[PDB]
């Protein structure tokens, strides 16, 4: 957190610098090493600033199974929509070409055909659908607590 005074002369540490204190991306970055690791992190972090306290609710929100807020932190496995349709490969370009991928929103675990919300859309974690008919649509992901 930089509570000043030769604290930056010591090894980076995630518990202590970011889980235990609020942190700058540069603090994570120093504590995490790899940057791909720092993109994923930040993304989870930044979607969990609304649930930083208790520090038990933060562990729930970073875990990724439940959705908090509009669930930009959802990192779970639900893959079929609200209508029941099944999601498209974010990787895939058919039947609809995604405009958000990995290149665009990389903190965001766009793995498989999983529900995600790179975008923080108001109606929650969603995905691209199979139906040539319907492009994208909300998913029914569990809510945190
Ligand atoms: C979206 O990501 C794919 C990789 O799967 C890439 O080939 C495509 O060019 C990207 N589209 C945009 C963001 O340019
Ligand atoms: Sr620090
Ligand atoms: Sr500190
Ligand atoms: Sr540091
Ligand atoms: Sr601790
Ligand atoms: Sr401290
Ligand atoms: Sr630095
Ligand atoms: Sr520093
Ligand atoms: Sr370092």
């Amino acid at each position: 957190a930089n509570k000043g005074f030769l604290e930056e002369v010591r090894k980076g540490n995630l518990e202590r610098e970011c889980l235990e204190e609020p942190c700058s991306r540069e603090e994570a970055f120093e504590a995490l090493e790899s940057l791909s690791a720092t993109d994923a992190f930040w993304a989870k972090y930044t979607a969990c600033e609304s649930a930083r306290n208790p520090r038990e609710k933060l562990n729930e929100c970073l875990e990724g199974n439940c959705a908090e807020g509009v669930g930009m932190n959802y990192r779970g496995n639900v893959s079929v929509t609200r209508s029941g349709i099944e999601c498209q490969l974010w990787r895939s370009r058919y039947p609809h070409k995604p405009e958000i991928n990995s290149t665009t929103h990389p903190g965001a675990d766009l793995r498989e055909n999983f529900c995600r919300n790179p975008d923080g859309s108001i109606t929650g974690p969603w995905c691209y659908t199979t139906s040539p008919t319907l492009r994208r649509e909300e998913c029914s992901v569990p809510v945190c607590g």
